[PDB]
């Protein structure tokens, strides 16, 4: 969950700049730098390991004070510094771009699923370079289009209807950048097509959330896919989601929020969500998260029996 | 799950039965014996490890060929022997009842459990030996008495209200007779005391259960406890609850079914035990178990969201 | 011991059908996929790792609730998708035929076997391509040849004489498949070739069973090879061997039974055999198998006495 | 397999002889010593570990160069010497005696399995010092009663039956004096009664070594109980039965030879015991050994045919 | 220590005889196969796994029974099958030679040796193809020219000298047939050069032998090397080296015997040695092993005396 | 080999002086003290663990930064502690005295090896205190007596005779303070009895010396003891001897040197004793250690040859 100037660096050689990854040991070089405070937004130069990310990006990256960065110790920070690159490098990038591109903060643990989904041959990323940069070029906010199946970031399929993929989030165990927490558990819901859904495997999905995964608030931040958190969770992807909307104070924040089929998402979250749309105060927002409500709470009532049913036979 | 007289055997000494735990080379002796079949029914003598159980009763003992048996050669067997004879050693018995107490089947996990509780400092039954021995006399089906929280067999507590206790059963962890089934899950709610219980703690209960364990049927075998058990199983448990009804077929089998409070069970489990207790075909009970119904499914009808609430704050 | 179908999928490719196996990852998803009634004949697609088995195979993978099938993740059931898809492939397929093709079910087993044996440098399959087909194509029920030892599926030879080779089938050894009764031993005894066999060896092989097996009955299923099953086991193998032939009531379904040598199968199941293939209900044949005889025991009445005679200096 | 005085030295003291047990490492300095011709056939005297065996009984303890003598050094060389002194200990001794005594040879198999029951809490002679010392003194040569199944040396039991009890000789597992050949394989039958043995409960005990043991000869030698032993070892037990009775030319060796039940020792094992026991030559009774017969052969000719039937169902 | 038939088989093919290397399986199943007394001395045929070792050198390879043998399934056995293939196959061979040359019992150490040296990069052998393929035909009795220091056996060195270089050999440590006693230890002096030796040299070879093997025999076996066998195993290298001079009643077994330095050789041994090279019985030669005797013990008298002296600076 | 102070400290209570073990945490706690000049002689007071050694003494506990000392840390610290507290407590210690035994240095490895013995049930000290006493006494340097068999500091018997006992000091494997050269090998012979030795048992101790320790001197520290060190040390206990003597400069330190039996220690050790024990120079003594001679080399000529015989046979 760093910038990308965490991983590389550009090099405008034969006539383009290039992105190139950084050494871990220039990296470690870097944190024990004396710098000054004119130059902690440049490139750091180690002698022996080439060069080193700037060293106002020191907070990212762990070390025997720092648990709250990342481990680019690991194999893993090579593969996504790489992953990055080959991405970055597709994007024949101009001067005054390299430097915003590079400040895109972006989800570590979002590029350590799809080095994962690449390196598998069973996995089409695998085979599919275009794939595969579509996918990254989605992750490093490069790009117009929405996450969907065939370019999610990953994880461990529990559940795949015609029309959605269910996949468990793995953050626990990732080398680059894991949850801390053991009591973590995430899932998403991304669309295999963007096509119309029928109400019947809209139906299945409700149904698979509300037997298998009852203690969990289904909402999404604002692209095309499904967030499976638990509702001790909820308030502070409120706080997160509002916070980037309220980035908004920003032109080039074209920031268009598709807040999902009213059935399937969290009642309070589609209230919350429109709420936020509309252009209210956090507080505003806030509040509908927690008062408690009645109606679309029946969208297909009765999917809860008929599971339990099945069940019973 | 075998019966009594596959622990110990009856010597009339001192002028009354005292019984006596087997050696389990004695058990293992017994296990090679070629015998007549006018004595399967008869306590065998190894000649160099004391009296062993009835050869009637292999079937009962893991072998080289049997995993549907119990571990009589572990540590837990001898404790489950020693604690059957303390018990059954405190009941006086007299002979034409020796041989009808012996045959008594009775549940192994039930007595490994309360071994457990018995060895543990921390346990009420490490100090009481009159405590103890309510609770074997309860589980050897030699007493009156209801099992409740003081003399529940013992496992987890996930979960205590004024009025109960919920336990995991441990099965899956037992050395004697373990379950084999890696999907195996279940618990059971006793009553900490048999006085009247307020609405306020039986919803409580109902809470408890609706949102931490959504996928488990909610029912009871007749004695004053509850049972939760997944859907997948309530089958099964019909079939053998009516079994053991069934065997109403001999006197002396006074069989006084406790269907507890019907805001608590579950719904079809409230009405297959009741056309039970009626007098109907198994057939006409079971079709009760498949039957979708609507009504009673609101007997407290907002608890769940209530704990989601409580859950978003 | 499932369908064809369970290992890859037909590919009407550069014209004609080519048969691709299956990625796990792929058949893992499939197994959490809603699937409708009109499907469940149909391959799957899994969006990230190509296509699936038919839904309605699902009983055949093992999974957190079923140790009935077998285990798709190893490496072994790569290896055996593959040596069927090159089998199958050497087959020139048509469209009418595919379907029936995949449909048959075969002995994995037999196929994990023949993996061991083309994988290893001192087995003649690993050098003769033509010979490791013959052999497959017996195994996939997709040739009129008869098993011998050249094609045997494998494992190991505990006895060979100039006309036969007796082989120690190591299933509760196998990574796919495996036998799970742990008291599970049987062996199989192929001929090295089909000509004439004289009594000369016939007679070595049955004293090596009658001293080195007596524990075991000598039968077959009408495959042209002998199989040493423990006595304990007969029984089964006559309900098998006979659903088999019961089979018959389906034309293509042509059986020829070939019940061997009469000096060296078992006295009963040369009986139960042989009244079976006259057209006898399995109840007439089955009790054969039970009634004590007596002669037929002294084929080479002394075999006995003379190996333990040669034990003896 | 050594001499008593392998383990023990006499001590004439509170006017008696008591035994003492070595300290091994009195043993290892004795190993070391420059002993006299004249004195290696007594007592040795380390000065640190108190009294050692007899120099010339070198050959009995394993060294550095020796392993075919007993390790010494470990525990259970301290309680088999023990177990000795206790039984020797209760035979008041008088002067001329101690030395016959020390001198026997005997068992050290024997004696460690002895050990092994009475440290047993399950075994009877953990509880009876009556029954150990018979069993020792049977053991030790200093005791007119025949070994049975009460005072046998032990082993696992494989078959009981009213008559009998048959002990495998677990001598691989040894820690004192082990059988190094790990092809090794031998068991024993001890009577449970010296009164009358119906046909009955023979025939069960020949059906059960003709089925479960049909690899081994069933001889004795001499003593009351029959000797397991599989046929390409007859021979060697014939060489050393023969050189036993061969000392007869020791009067005192009074050897009373009991050839068992004719119709449960092997055939050529009665033969060939009967010559020696009628004073024949090696010669002329080994030949018995190996010359084919056919009568006696079907004592109750038709046990196997049953056996195996009955594994049919 | 088996004949090189023990190793592969004879093809003559391409219009001369190579010989081929077994597998191992081939010899496992030769080992399981019921020979007639005819084929006892002929190659077998296994089907899965090739040509066999003739069947009456079972002997040779050990199994459940048999520990006199060698380990045929190491990677060693197929190095050094693979290296006596090499060295027969360079030496184009007749029909009427093959089997005598096949018939020739070698040393398997000594092959083991030479694979150790061939495969390691620091050794000469691994380099020059020509050298160890002159070390090998020694080693296979197919040469005339004697084993030197370039062409070793090979083992630890733990003396070089201008003239000569001292070896361990690591017998205990090898893979196919490893020597069991391990209290053995035995080391051989190899000439570097054929050419005259100084007494400087040969003076200092004695030193060494005199002060760090003081407690072993220096002799030889003929070829041109010592060998240096701790006393309590020469009597055994006499009646060995005895038997082989013994054989000389065998045209072709043109036995030059070398009697090295009378200086450097054991006094004894040098007599001994003589006697036979002379034409006495057995007994005439070893009884000059064990008679003492007196002069030659000077032939240096005082190197002793110096190294002690040497040390103590 | 540091002062007694190091292992306890006087406390003169109930009327006469009782010593006491320092706890090694109160040892740690003075190693970090600073102290003044003026008590470095003095003993300390951790105010936790009570009294510590004077601080003078810290170069003899090994440290971070001292691996010359002692690991005082050990239990065997403790146990050689006592050992010394229960011998100088036996002797009523006087004021004026106090001082001067404490200061005494002692070898640390001789009491290990006393620990070591009167711990062991097989040896003589663990039953006799007296015993105990004398050899600690011995060792403390507190006692008249010289060291003998029954007495000896301990190790491994590995020659002993009617008038000696040869030890092999086990120095590497202390706990203490182990020698730290893994080439280190020393042994010693104790006499068993003061009495007159017969010519046969000094000749069977030489003979055993001369094939056994070839490259070992014969040598003595003028206790009643020999000494096995190797050539290449004797030149420093040489230094080390000679310094004792010289330390004679000190009235009551009387210093009565045995130069044992002149046939069995080494001749050059034998002149160098005696020039010393004459009143020469370091310089005169230490020539005559490397002058070479040759008389006195023959006492027992012969004495090689007949053990080299004996094994030949």
């Amino acid at each position: 969950m760093a910038e990308l100037a965490c991983f590389c660096y550009p090099h405008l050689e034969n006539d383009s700049y290039k992105f190139i990854p950084f050494n871990n040991l220039a990296i470690k070089a870097m944190l024990t730098a004396k710098v000054d405070k004119k130059d902690m937004d440049k490139f750091y130069d180690s002698i022996i390991y080439g060069i080193a990310p700037p060293p106002q990006f020191k907070k990212r990256y762990n070390t025997n004070d720092n648990s709250r960065g990342m481990n680019f110790e690991t194999i893993m920070f090579t593969k996504v510094a790489m992953l990055i690159c080959e991405a970055l490098n597709s994007l024949k990038v101009t001067q005054a771009n390299v430097s915003n591109v590079l400040s895109r903060v972006v989800s570590i643990r979002h590029l350590e699923n799809l080095v994962i989904r690449k390196e598998n041959p069973q996995d089409i990323l695998f085979h599919s370079k275009d794939l595969l940069l579509k996918s990254t070029l989605i992750a490093i906010g490069q790009s117009k289009e929405i996450e969907t199946t065939i370019t999610a970031e990953g994880g461990e399929i529990v559940f795949q209807n015609a029309a959605f993929t269910m996949w468990k989030l793995t953050y626990l165990e990732h080398q680059l950048m894991p949850i801390l927490d053991q009591n973590f558990i995430e899932y998403k819901v991304t669309l295999n097509e963007d096509k119309p859904i029928s109400d019947v495997h809209v139906k299945e999905l409700v149904a698979e959330l509300r037997w298998q995964y009852n203690k969990f608030a289904v909402i999404t931040h604002g692209k095309g896919h499904y967030r499976i958190v638990k509702y001790s969770s909820v308030a502070n992807h409120a706080d997160r989601v509002y916070a980037t909307f309220k980035s908004n104070v920003k032109t080039g924040v074209n920031n268009d929020f598709n807040l999902l089929d009213q059935r399937i998402i969290w009642q309070n979250w589609y209230a919350f969500t429109s709420s936020m749309k509309q252009g209210n105060t956090l507080d505003v927002c806030k509040r509908l998260l927690f008062q408690k409500m009645k109606p679309e709470k029946n969208p297909f009532k009765g999917l809860s029996t008929d599971r339990k049913m099945d069940e019973v036979s």
